[PDB]
């Protein structure tokens, strides 16, 4: 599940269940990871 | 009577509505 959330899958390519005949609410074996959008910053200090 | 009431002294046949939902789960 961490491997799936790292690849950036949006998962509206399996379009959403209208009723509740398995609408993907589950305490999953994968769980629900939400990986932080960590920002790494390119700058200039002393012409570098 | 059940045959004639099914198509829309014999009694009163009660032929009930069967409810079906056409369904998408994960693009199927």
């Amino acid at each position: 599940a961490w491997t799936q959330v790292l690849l950036g899958q949006a998962e509206d390519k399996a379009e959403v269940d209208m009723d509740t005949d398995a609408p993907q609410v589950s305490h999953k074996p994968g769980g629900e990871p939400k990986i932080k959008n960590v920002v790494h910053e390119l700058r200039i200090t002393n012409q570098v």
